[PDB]
């Protein structure tokens, strides 16, 4: 368990340090804001699961309270979304990490399953709008921005979807994944979709 917490440490702190030495190099006021959030995400990882090798898996739950929405923000900006769109995909990220606490806070089975199944809900609005919502405003975009887009989207859905299912049959859930694995898969994840979707965002051209 310890070494997927110092395998997790290293690969975001990496991943931050690569995004900012990369992002040293460009000066263009649209591709900075990109990098600005983009690096912002893994380092704010890094620091709490650095915290978690000082120690704490809440600590890895705060990193995600903060990191979500920062993910959204960065697909937002992509497809030039507009005010509106982006508080309310904030809104319902600040829902679904909300309830998925306030879930966990609770013994009683039937609040606790209510409670997820809002977090759940929360997160299925969060992927109907990437996945419908941002598509028709990318294809309408220059063509760079669109399959750029369109990547990030299909990884950042099949990425987010998987948290739930871990947390479900983990040991917060059915119990039926060991504490030790499930920190495992957690991290794979947390990596690949603060490491891995940055990388692919910004090795593109889409971002200037
Ligand atoms: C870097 C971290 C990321 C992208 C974290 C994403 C986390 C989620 C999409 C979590 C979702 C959950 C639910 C839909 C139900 C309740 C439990 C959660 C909080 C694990």
């Amino acid at each position: 368990e310890w070494i997927w917490l110092a395998l997790g440490t290293a690969l975001m702190g990496l991943g931050t340090l690569y995004f900012l030495v990369k992002g040293m190099g460009v000066s263009d006021p649209d591709a900075k804001k990109f990098y600005a959030i983009t690096t912002l995400v893994p380092a704010i990882a890094f620091t709490m699961y650095l915290s978690m090798l000082l120690g704490i898996y809440w600590a890895r739950y705060a990193s995600w309270l903060f990191t979500t929405p920062l993910l959204l923000l960065d697909l937002a900006l992509l497809v030039d979304a507009d005010q509106g769109t982006i508080l309310a995909l904030v809104g319902a990220d600040g829902i679904m990490i909300g309830t998925g606490l306030v879930g966990a806070l609770t013994k009683v089975y039937s609040y606790r399953f209510v409670w997820w199944a809002i977090s759940t809900a929360a997160m299925l609005y969060i992927l109907y709008v990437l996945f419908f919502g941002f598509t028709s405003k990318a294809e309408s975009m220059r063509p760079e921005v669109a399959s750029t887009f369109k990547v990030l989207r299909n990884v950042t859905v099949v990425l987010w979807s998987a948290y739930p299912v871990v947390w479900l049959i983990g040991s917060e859930g059915a119990g039926i994944v060991p504490l030790n694995i499930e920190t495992l898969l957690f991290m794979v994840l947390d990596v690949s979709a603060k490491v891995g979707l940055g990388l692919i965002l910004l090795r593109s051209r889409a971002i200037f």
